[PDB]
RNA sequence: AACGGGGCGCCGCGGCCUCUAGUGUACCGGUUGUCCGGCAGGGCACUGCCGGGCAGCCACGCCGUGGGGGAUAACCGCUGAA
């Protein structure tokens, strides 16, 4: 289809202070400071108009077909996503399945390692990210917490791909005559805020 | 079974000659037939033949011969609207 003019509205929450900078013919600079912190964002060769109005974000379209008329719910789920994060944070929480070989998971610095997944004499050894925090809740669960949702959420199937064997150390899912195969790993659960 | 850790080959490539092997009509010795009168020394038998053998060359000998980064393929995921 076609739009000639399409215009959606992201309303900034109390004690989040948006900046949005020109950096380019279409790009855009985003700063959003909150209580938990500061997240910045680019929209790179964007036609979304961004402007900001009285404690609301403005996103408008002109002339826009279905590819660019597209783009408006995205970037307001994004924006609001930036405004949850920078007030009440984000938290994804993992699981930690094992059958026979428990897997040892330790955070220490901003390295976390997991030993002991499936008997291996390898360890994982995965590079935590500023602005990640990472904690191991007894010997079962994981808990990321940030003011990125993106960043801890990549960093949340980081960990779970971490334990998902490819190629030919992919073990059967399925066990003996469709029983449950070798699932072993972390998985991740869901999420919430951290507030 | 596997990841991970330790050890070593085979094939190829590039060098080297310390060792070992080959050659080595440089060199040294033994010996057959005949000629130089005999001994000695020697000619020829196309090194006469046999044994050893420096240097050099050489392999059948020795030495070196790797991890990493980037964008990616097949795809696997995060966020995410229409
Ligand atoms: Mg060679
Ligand atoms: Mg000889
Ligand atoms: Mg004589
Ligand atoms: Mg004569
Ligand atoms: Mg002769």
């Amino acid at each position: 289809m076609h739009v000639v003019y399409a215009v959606e509205e992201v309303p900034i929450p109390d004690g989040v202070k948006v900046a949005i900078e020109k950096t380019g013919p279409f790009d855009y600079v985003v700063k959003v400071k909150g209580p938990l912190g500061e997240l910045v964002k680019e929209f790179k060769n964007t036609p979304v108009i961004m402007s900001l109005s009285d404690g609301k974000v403005v996103l408008e379209v002109l002339n826009a077909k279905k590819r660019e008329y597209a783009l408006l719910g995205t970037y307001k789920g994004i924006l609001k996503n930036m405004f949850l994060g920078v007030t009440k944070g984000w938290r994804y929480k993992l699981k930690v399945i094992y059958t026979h070989f428990p897997m040892l998971v330790k955070v220490q610095g901003n390295q976390l390692t997991i030993e002991n997944f499936l008997g291996r004499k390898s360890k994982i050894v995965l590079e935590i990210p500023k602005g990640v925090k990472v904690e191991v809740k007894g010997k079962e669960d994981i808990v990321v917490e940030g003011i990125d949702r993106e960043l801890v959420s990549q960093f949340a199937a980081a960990i779970q791909a971490a334990t998902e064997l490819r190629g030919e150390e992919k073990p059967s899912p399925h066990g003996r005559e469709g029983g449950l195969g070798v699932v072993d790993g972390i998985y991740v659960v869901g999420y919430e805020h951290v507030k």
